[PDB]
C-alpha cells in the first residue's frame, strides 16, 4: 500500500496517544508537574482538591 492512500502506521502510532491522555488525567502526572515546576500552591492546589 501507500501512505498517501491511507497512511502506514497511522492508527497504530496514535495508540500511544490514548495512554498519554490517561496518564495526564491521573494525579501522577500532576505530581511530576508540581515537583518539576518547583512552585506549590500552598493553599488550594496543595493537598486534596476537595
Amino acid at each position: 500500500e501507500y501512505h498517501l492512500m491511507n497512511g502506514a502506521n497511522g492508527y497504530l502510532t496514535r495508540v500511544n496517544g490514548k495512554y498519554v491522555y490517561r496518564v495526564t488525567k491521573d494525579p501522577v502526572s500532576a505530581v511530576f508537574g508540581v515537583i518539576s515546576n518547583g512552585w506549590g500552591s500552598a493553599g488550594a492546589g496543595f493537598g486534596p482538591q476537595h
